[PDB]
């Protein structure tokens, strides 16, 4: 239940999250009221989860990023790694994954030594072994596709 | 230098990219003309890179996400895989990495069947071998942290 109009709306809003209701109304052939109300239904049905500025991580002092794959030191202990790691602010994302590892994290940090301290924090807070893959360059990211 | 009132602004806009320049000014303690001019300057030094609505991928038909680690088949050839894959819309992100593979992609697709098709297209269009790690669930993503 996403009609043609809604796909247009989410496509425009993925490319430009600050687009005004009136720019959107003219692209969709709707009134500004019609647009607001379709946008409110997109948000409350959880199709649109929120809006963010895309911040350049380097510009704010995050000069090093990494994938960290984690696996429980004790797989019989309950499985709450994501909730435990939620209070660690340098953890930007957490996915559960098929394979030998349990979770993959994306982590951002100021430097190599800051990474070594963060890995210790991640091993003790989730009781986990870590396998780190350092990112050397981001060619493009977050390019959301609406088919 | 990021004039740490500037840190309040990026912090606020990362959390709510549809914040208004006036509902901002009160939260930061400035005047619409200052707020507006910083934001335009932040956008000009590529600190804020865009604004986007965060779309739920499964709401839109992408019921299968995967990391796809790729490595060029022939190292005598120019390594231009990111440029070559850029036109493939199901690739959301591309990173070079220090690990076992040369690059990691984040890919989104309708089904396991559609992934197999996509992996064939990736192999033939960029001349790479692939290795996919299927995501089961996303616990949180894109929590941009501003120190
Ligand atoms: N990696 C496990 C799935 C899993 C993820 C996270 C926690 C526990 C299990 C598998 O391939 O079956």
């Amino acid at each position: 239940a996403l009609d043609d109009i809604d796909r247009i709306l989410v496509r425009e809003l993925a490319a430009d999250g600050r687009a005004t209701l009136s720019e959107l109304a003219t692209r969709a052939g709707l009134s500004v009221s019609a647009v607001q109300s379709r946008v409110r239904r997109l948000e409350s049905r959880g199709v649109v989860q929120g809006y963010s500025a895309r911040i350049n991580p380097e510009a704010v002092g995050h000069l090093l990023s990494a994938f960290v794959a984690i696996t429980p030191l004790d797989p019989s202990q309950p499985d709450d790694a994501p909730a435990r790691l939620e209070h660690i602010e340098e953890v930007e994302s957490c996915y559960s994954v098929a394979g030998e590892e349990s979770y993959v994290l994306l982590v951002r940090v100021a430097s190599a030594r800051a990474l070594e301290d963060l890995l210790q924090r991640i091993r003790t807070t989730a009781n986990v072994r870590t396998r780190s893959t350092i990112i050397l360059n981001t060619f493009y990211s977050d390019r959301q596709h609406i088919p």
